[PDB]
C-alpha cells in the first residue's frame, strides 16, 4: 500500500534541503553536456567530437560487432540493431538529448502558437479568467490531470529559486533545427512584476506569480535498465523522455485552459532532483538521484511551474539518508568511480556541482565519460541501487503498455483523498 | 475456486482459422474518405442551438461555451458548479494536445509523415545510419515479435498484425497542398488519390499519395480508453478519454514508425487517416465487429482506439478471433436502443448503405451515420453513449466454467465522483492491466 507508506513517512512542512550562505543558482552551462571543459570525449579511434557523436561512432562499432553493449555479446547482428533502433525511436518525442532549451520546439511558455490552441480558440478556454481559484479543488483537478497526461507519481512544492538556473542554454529563436547544436547560446532567467511568462532578446522572464512547481514522475521499466549499462536501458530512458515531453505539453494545455499560466521544461529550466524532493516524490541518494518508495530511483522526472493556486504537498523521510550512508553499492559498482564513497559536504568537487548544499558530491565529468566508452546512457547506479528492486531475454520476456508492470501498477492508483 | 482471468487463454481458444473474416460480394469498391460524415458536405454543416448553421465542429463550441456559463457538464446535465464545467472542457482540451484537426488524417503532413527523413529526431541520430542501413533481420517470426515489443512500449495495450486488405485503404485521401500552413488547413481541404505502384518507398508527387506494391503489412494498434470516464457519455469526461487517447494514437505511430525505419524498413502511420480502422482490427484479430459499427475486443469491448501503421516489414500475421461477438450482438440491440439519435440499426447486416456515408459491398450493420454527427453539436461532445452502454465495455464479462471460457449473458439481461475518484497513469486501470501483459508464446507462435 503506497498510499499507505507515504503518509507514514510525511515530514512537516519545510524544504529538507541544507544550504549554507554561499550557495548561489547554478549556469545551466555548466553541466557536463554543455561544458567546454567536458562537451569533447574521444571515440574508439582516438577522434575527439562531441560526446554524442562519438558515443553514436560506438553503437555502430557494436551493431557491426554483434555486441548489445561494452564487451556484451548480443545473439546476433540482428539483436544488437533492433536494440538501438529500439532507443533511437524512443527519443522522437525529444530535442537534442533533454528539451531543455526554454520556450523551443516543444517547449513553448505560451500555448497561443501550439495547433491544439488554433483549433480550440473559439471556445476561449486559454482568454477566461478562472472558473476556480480554490487551491484544494485546483490540486485534485490538476493531479487527476497529471496522471491522464502519463505520470506515474505527481507532487506539488512552493518554487524554490535557488534551484532554477541561473542562465539557461538556448538557441535564437530563427535557429532552424539543423544549425541548433551549433548555435547554443547562454541566457538569464530572471524574476519579475510581469503578467504572463514572457521572453525578450536579452531575458527570459518568468512572472514573480509563478508561485508553485508541478513534479512528475515517469517510471522506467525494471527489466529494461537490468541490462546496464547495454542498450534496452538506453531505449527504457529514451521512452521515458519522449513521455516526458507530452506529459509537460498535456499538462500545460490543460493549466491554460483553466485560466492560468503554465511554463514546460523536461530537463531544463531548473534542477529536478531538488524540486522532486521539495514536492515529496522521494529523497536525495548517494547517487544523486531523487529515490521514490515505489520505483527507487528507476524513475523520470519532469515538472512544471505555475501561478495556479495550489497546495504543496509535504516532503518524505522513508530513511533514505541512513540507508546510503552505510550502503555504497552505487559507488563500487560505477564503471567510472564517479560516485563518491564520503561523506555529504556543502563543497562540489567540481564546476559541474551547485555548491551551498549538503548533498553527497558526485564527479560528473567522469560519468559521462564513460558514455562514449559504453555506447550509451549507462545507468548501472539506478539499476544496482536496492531501492529499484541477458538481453534475448528482455526482448523475449515480459512487457506491458509503456513498459509499465502489472505487478506494481496497484502502488500508483490514485483518490481524492491521496490527491489532496 | 474462481479461476484467475487469462485473456492469453481467452484469445487462444476462440481464435480461428487465416482468412479475412469481412464478407464481401461484388458491389465492393474502396471508398473515397471525403465521404465520411465529418468531411462530406451533405453532413459537414449542423445548426447549433440558435439555429445558425456552421461547420459540426464549431456548433459544438458553441454548445460547450454555452454548457460551461450554465454550470453543466452535458446536455440537461448540471455540474457541481461553473468550474467543475470548466475543468471537464479543459481537460478535453487539452487532451487533443497531439492531434490535428480532430483524427491527424492528412497523410504526410504535420504528424503522418510517410518518410522520418525530415524529423529532429531522425536528423540528430543521422551519423548512426539506421534508417540507411539495410535490415540486419528479414526472418518474420523474429521481426513480429521485436515490433510488437517496441509497439508495447509505444502505448499500444493492444497489437496484431494482417496482411494489407486495400479494399479497407481510402480510394482518395482527405488532405491539404503541401504549401498550406496550419491555420488556413480547414479552409483549404482537398482530395488526393491513394494509388499502389512498384515504387521503392513511399512517396507524394503533387497527383498522387503512392503506396509501394511492397507494403505487405498492416499493424494495428488498440489504444484502451478510461471506463470511469466513458460511462459519462454523452458528458465531457467521456470526451476527455477519447480526446487523450487521441494524442496517445499520435506518439503511437510515430514511435512505431521511427522503429521500423530504423531497422531497415519503411513505415506510413494514420491514426485516423489513410484506411478503415475496424477493417484492419478484425482482419488483425483484435476483435469483432459489432452492432453499433466498432470493433468490440475481450478486454476492454468497444471501448477502445485504433490506429495502424502500414509498412514492407517481413511479419506473420495474427489470426482473427470468434468469440460470439456477432450472435450476442444479433439479439442484444441495447446500443440501438440507447443512441440519442437512433443512428443503429436494429435490423439484419446487409450489403447495401445506408447512405453515401457507408461503403455498400461488405457485409456489415448498416448505420445512419449523419444521425449520430448531428447529436455532436446537441450534446456539445462526441456522444460514445453506445460505447458506454456496449455489455462488453464492462470489465467483469468472462467467465470459466472449469473447462473453457465464456461470456456471462446476464450482462445481456455523476462526473464530480469520477474527478474525486479512481484514476492511474494514462487512465488505465490496475484491476484489470494484467490482462494486457505480453511474452513471447504471445506475439508470435
Ligand atoms: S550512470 Fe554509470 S558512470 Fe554514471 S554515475 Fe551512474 S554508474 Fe557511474
Ligand atoms: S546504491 Fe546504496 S548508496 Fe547508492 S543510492 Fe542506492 S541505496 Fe544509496
Ligand atoms: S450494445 Fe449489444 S448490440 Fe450494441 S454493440 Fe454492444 S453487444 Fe452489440
Ligand atoms: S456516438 Fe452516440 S449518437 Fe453516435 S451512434 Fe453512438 S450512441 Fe448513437
Amino acid at each position: 500500500n503506497a498510499a499507505e507508506i507515504r503518509q507514514q513517512f510525511a515530514m512537516t512542512a519545510g524544504s529538507p534541503i541544507i544550504v549554507n550562505d554561499k550557495l548561489e543558482r547554478y549556469a545551466e552551462v555548466r553541466t557536463a553536456f554543455t561544458h567546454p571543459t567536458s562537451f569533447f570525449k574521444p571515440n574508439y579511434k582516438g577522434e575527439v567530437k562531441p560526446w554524442f557523436l562519438s558515443a553514436y561512432d560506438e553503437k555502430v562499432r557494436q551493431i557491426e560487432n554483434g555486441e548489445n553493449g561494452p564487451k556484451m555479446k548480443a545473439k546476433n547482428v540482428g539483436e544488437a540493431r533492433a536494440g538501438r533502433a529500439l532507443e533511437a525511436a524512443g527519443w522522437t518525442l525529444d530535442i537534442n538529448y533533454g528539451n531543455i532549451y526554454p520556450n523551443r520546439f516543444f517547449m513553448l511558455w505560451s500555448g497561443e502558437t501550439m495547433t491544439n490552441t488554433q483549433l480550440w480558440a473559439p471556445v476561449g478556454l486559454d482568454r477566461r479568467p478562472p472558473d476556480t481559484t480554490d487551491p484544494v479543488e485546483l490540486t485534485n483537478y490538476v493531479k487527476f490531470a497529471a496522471r491522464m497526461a502519463g505520470a506515474d507519481l505527481v507532487g506539488v512544492a512552493r518554487l524554490n529559486r535557488n534551484w532554477v538556473y541561473s542562465e539557461a542554454v538556448t538557441i535564437p529563436a530563427d535557429v532552424p533545427y539543423e544549425q541548433s547544436l551549433h548555435k547554443e547560446i547562454e541566457k538569464p532567467i530572471v524574476f519579475k512584476d510581469v503578467p504572463l511568462p514572457i521572453e525578450t532578446d536579452d531575458e527570459l522572464i518568468i512572472p514573480n506569480t509563478c508561485e508553485n512547481v508541478i513534479v512528475a514522475g515517469i517510471a522506467m521499466n525494471r527489466e529494461m535498465m537490468q541490462t546496464a549499462p547495454n542498450s534496452m536501458a538506453c531505449a527504457t530512458t529514451a521512452f521515458c523522455y519522449s513521455r516526458m515531453c507530452m506529459f509537460d505539453m498535456w499538462l500545460c494545455q490543460f493549466i491554460r485552459y483553466m485560466g492560468y499560466y503554465a511554463i514546460p521544461s523536461c530537463n531544463g529550466v531548473g534542477q529536478s532532483v531538488a524540486f522532486a524532493v521539495e514536492a515529496g516524490l522521494g529523497q536525495a541518494s548517494r547517487m544523486g538521484a531523487c529515490i521514490t518508495p515505489e520505483f527507487g530511483p528507476n524513475v523520470r522526472l519532469t515538472k512544471v511551474f505555475t501561478n495556479m493556486p495550489l497546495v504543496p504537498d509535504k516532503p518524505i523521510d522513508f530513511g533514505v539518508t541512513e540507508f546510503c550512508e552505510t550502503c555504497k553499492k552505487c559507488a563500487r559498482e560505477c564503471p567510472s568511480k564517479a560516485i563518491t564513497e564520503g561523506p555529504r559536504t556543502f563543497e562540489g568537487r567540481s564546476i559541474h556541482n551547485q555548491s551551498g548544499k549538503l548533498q553527497w558530491q558526485n564527479d560528473y565529468n567522469k560519468c559521462l565519460g564513460y558514455w562514449p566508452e559504453s555506447g550509451g546512457y549507462c545507468g548501472v547506479c539506478v539499476a544496482v541501487c536496492p531501492f529499484t528492486k541477458n538481453i534475448t531475454e528482455v526482448w523475449d520476456g515480459k512487457i506491458n503498455t509503456y513498459g509499465l508492470d502489472a505487478d506494481h501498477f496497484r502502488d500508483t492508483v490514485s483518490f481524492r483523498k491521496d490527491r489532496v
